[PDB]
């Protein structure tokens, strides 16, 4: 007798299970980034949101959703309880203090774990079958702790790691050779952030290895400086952060593009951290970036890439430097 | 090893089964249609395809599977034998015998009544879950034999119906008023085909009414002929038919709006064929294209329109036509 | 034998004119939404973006270049130095005068006049050809202001308007209705915020009038209460500044659907602010949002809708005041 | 008085020359596949088709326009005349003779040649200032004639070349390792058809090179036989015209790729085919598919892949094929 009735009538009978959904915990500058580039390339039938900051998180929500008309995601809904978060598909955690100018990625290391002793078990309780994807910093670390946490096998539990430090690198080798990064090929792999390893050996274009042309690729013989170049990676989050405080877009679009292979079952290799313990000489439980197959069961196969001898050494030494740390944590 | 064995360390079992799988039964120009369509709109991380042409199956799954670099779905899988079609979400009946030239849909009706004997019992063998489209013609006397084979309950049978009539004159009011579109409104309702109703009342440009504006909006005595415009859409079929020999490219992609829709649950509003016994002044189970809200589970609530007498005049002579070419049925 | 010509050789020396390049100016919160929704929409070929603020736009450009890979626009650059700008089809300029408590809304105005009296001649320097779309507060007088000060014909200066208003308008209709946005149609015309109208005679799904429908639609006595949505609809920013601090991403959703009628020529009805002395009973030189055909030439077409007079009175008694201000503004 | 003046008010009038346009020159299964990839990938503003057969050409035109509601390409137009084709970016040539029952090859050749010398100078005289992608088999041949009818720069002169082969063997070379093509980096160059060349040297799996791993790789002793897969790649047409009597949608949505490249400006390596006299040892006016920098201007750039002694053995023959014929050709 409303409106609405004289309008539709109505025929089934209304449950709901969201059949693709996504859920972002952390709505700062990197979870709202991750959330508009998960709803404009159509990811998710309902991305889900928490934070325990109320009056932000419900603002942000209704930002989203009064666009609702320009998306096709036809449900976004929020909560500072993870009830909104069930039977997810895609977890993504990016909760969590922040460099200041100048600090560290460690420096952040104690004040969120303790955040992700409260998160992880609220979230593998309300989506117990969810595949984790984990941002917060420093986030090896972080994704150990995840790990842990939840108890869930390592497949499902997965890292951005390096998928950042990779896709920045590789803009900067094509701005160099004048060509689009989707055609520079080139993999930094190992801790995100200041020791990543640079996989001089298989850069290349169009199957061209670069340092098989030129022996020099990333010594200090080198004329033309390739170790700038992994420097500049190495360097930028510092950089970027003292121009505009914090980065957002980048992370953003490189997680977009780790969730489109999990939501599409694309198996696509991509270096992100996972946990490595029996492969690459290592033997602690610790979680490097390393080309990983990925897909709608998190990461199922691992590329073993042939490293030189050093290579191998600055990975051993993370794993070293990971689980000294780790040792100490308590859950 | 293997040279996969040497590269790619395992590390999770394989164990498939399928998340967004759609299915379409019939490889000839409509299904193929359909098939780039969804492909293109990256709408199923699936695709199985069927028909009873061996060969022909064959050489368009290994054609599509080629430009696969180019897409994101995948798996995409055919066989004569339906377990290919195992726990689709949507499958899409595009099979039998078209028009040819000057000829009616319903003359079509005996030779793919058979088919659907042979097709459907198959397609809810492996997929019981499922939501089913018809698009072979005629299509909504097609549509009620899917669903009484089947047994499913309506929501879940859906003939695509007038959903490409409405986009054919959306088209042609777009070209007559110089606008997108996707900014003319208006609708075809009741059979696809001769029978018909074009709902004069109803068609707008930003909410302002056309018929208010020039009354003589849809009669034979109207200067400017604007009738001629659905004498038009229904005499479509049989012009592209005539200079192309049958129609492809318009169905396909009507088709994977429809898709879309259902897939990511978007509750938008089609003109398509639902078994509307009990609405609209309609005592007979038939089915007929009218303004459904479709999403995952099919349609779900039909929107009431208020037609005139002769628009709800001939809704129910389009309703027996169908009629008196359905009772008299043998499957 | 530097590495870049070891790997390539170079067939052509390199004129680079751009040929579908946009531009945004300033990179706050709504300038980096409508950046990243271009973006994402594969409208332009090449980003510009410019602000006084230095490192804010260098860390901002950084941030986004970073993001390529994932990206398909090949180039984007950043300056104070409007020639960056040189050769944009599109002009989006979202930058403004930090707020001014308890002042005038005269000496506000007066003060963007100032900004603009800058901008306005830099960017129509470069781009001479170019299309500007306003986004700045307040909207429609600021509009007027770039249309003056740019010396540009009508059609080519838009003002973002009510765009978002009706986009907001169509999400709390179709939630009301069960229904997407995209299936609800509404119409908000005039001044963008506290003034603005609702057009309910123009309000319906699937063709169907809910005015007529529910005759007292939009009324006081309206037990059933759609003034609600369209004060909802107004109230909508302060609610939603009241709990981010600010709004930013349904107006870049908004503002990259206008860029891409703009690019790609659609010619689809949006409603939004543009000059219009000689229609809806305006005598004054005053932008108001109506619904406008936009596509690559700025606006060439109006739609006239059929107000009530007291719609009319409105939007007369609006541009009334509009001009009772810009006529006390120094040029 | 008439309908379209009491609705829109007209702002401006008919200085209407296309932006973004693309013509597809034939429209048989290829044409239409082309078509069908651009028009869902939005890459133009228009789109015009030409053929000799006129009926099937409008009637083709046609279906496509009854699809515009789903598209956003506003503008579809055809003729056997090329005046429709004015104003052209990208023309693609799809048209030639058809295959006669094992005649000569000059035979097949010249015909085409024939067709050609009325088909290019039609395009030019329209669109004087056009890139030309020609598909049309023999394709290195074929975009010879077209470069030279035409007096362009070879900038603007580009053949389809193995870029559908490189696809087809990352395709393979993915189904074997159970990886995303798109992770497969693999690049088959030279003379499109049996004479191309695999280049084992350089196929990999992120950077790590399948050749180092496995030795016996392209060797005929190969255990794994990995060779079998740039024949499965060169029968791949033979064998799927055998199924399906044609080949299709791999091609168009491989050409549609390349088209993203050229309006897009994006400056990827694809491996397309393209004068290359003194490069890689070439001696005469020859095209052959090498690795080749694609943007707005056509090939800028070319990638030296380091070949083998036999490589280029066999490059070099091809180059004195292609000449022998070209040398007697007919123009
Ligand atoms: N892995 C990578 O490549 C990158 C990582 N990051 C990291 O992302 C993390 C977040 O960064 P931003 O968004 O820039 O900072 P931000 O400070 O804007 O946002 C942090 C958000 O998390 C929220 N939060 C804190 N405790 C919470 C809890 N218990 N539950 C729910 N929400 C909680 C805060 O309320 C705030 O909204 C940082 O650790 C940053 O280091 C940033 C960029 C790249
Ligand atoms: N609903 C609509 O608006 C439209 C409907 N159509 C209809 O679509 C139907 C298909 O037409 P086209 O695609 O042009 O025909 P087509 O003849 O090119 O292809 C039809 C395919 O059906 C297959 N087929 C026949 N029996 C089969 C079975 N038991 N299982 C699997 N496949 C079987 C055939 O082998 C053939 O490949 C026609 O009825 C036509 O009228 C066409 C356009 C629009
Ligand atoms: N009409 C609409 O729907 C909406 C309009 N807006 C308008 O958009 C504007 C942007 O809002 P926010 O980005 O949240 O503000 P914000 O203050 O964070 O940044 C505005 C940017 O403009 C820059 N700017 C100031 N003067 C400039 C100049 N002379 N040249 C170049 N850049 C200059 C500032 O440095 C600042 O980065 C505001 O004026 C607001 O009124 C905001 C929301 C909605
Ligand atoms: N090399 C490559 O990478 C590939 C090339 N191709 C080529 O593309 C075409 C594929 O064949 P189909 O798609 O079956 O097309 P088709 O050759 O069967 O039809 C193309 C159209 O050309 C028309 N035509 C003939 N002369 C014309 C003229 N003077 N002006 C305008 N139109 C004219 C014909 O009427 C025909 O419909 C073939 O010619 C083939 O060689 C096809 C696949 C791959």
């Amino acid at each position: 007798a409303a409106l609405k009735d004289q309008l539709i009538h109505n025929l089934l009978k209304e449950e709901h299970v969201p059949q693709n959904k996504i859920t972002v915990v952390g709505v700062g500058a990197v979870g709202m980034a991750c959330a508009i580039s998960i709803l404009m390339k159509d990811l998710a039938d309902e991305l889900a949101l928490v934070d325990v900051m109320e009056d932000k998180l419900k603002g942000e929500m209704m930002d989203l959703q009064h666009g609702s008309l320009f998306l096709r995601t036809p449900k976004i809904v929020s909560g500072k309880d993870y009830s909104v978060t069930a039977n997810s598909k895609l977890v993504i955690i990016t909760a969590g203090a922040r460099q200041q100018e100048g600090e560290s990625r460690l420096n952040l290391v104690q004040r969120n774990v303790n955040i992700f002793k409260f998160i992880i078990p609220n979230v593998v309780k309300y989506s117990p079958h969810c595949k984790l994807l984990v941002v917060s910093n420093p986030v090896d670390i972080l994704t150990y702790v995840a790990w842990k946490i939840s108890g869930f096998p390592k497949n499902r539990v997965i890292g951005s790691g390096c998928n950042l430090d990779s896709a920045r690198f590789r803009y900067l080798m094509g701005e160099r050779l004048g060509v689009h990064a989707l055609s520079c090929h080139g993999w930094i792999l190992g801790e995100h952030g200041d020791s990543s390893v640079p996989v001089w050996s298989g850069m290349n274009v169009a199957g061209v290895s670069l340092k098989t042309l030129h022996p020099e690729l990333g010594t200090d013989a080198d004329k033309e400086q390739w170790k700038q170049v992994h420097k500049q990676v190495v360097d930028s989050a510092y950089e970027v952060i003292k121009l505009k405080g914090y980065t957002t877009w980048a992370i953003g679009l490189s997680v977009a593009d780790l969730a489109e292979s999990i939501m599409k079952n694309l198996r696509r290799v991509h270096p992100i951290s996972t946990m490595l313990k029996g492969l690459y000489g290592i033997k602690e439980d610790v979680f490097l970036s390393v080309p990983c197959v990925l897909g709608q069961n998190g990461i199922s196969d691992v590329v073993k890439v042939t490293l030189t001898s050093e290579e191998e050494a600055h990975l051993k030494k993370s794993a070293d430097t990971l689980w000294g740390i780790q040792k100490e944590l308590q859950f």
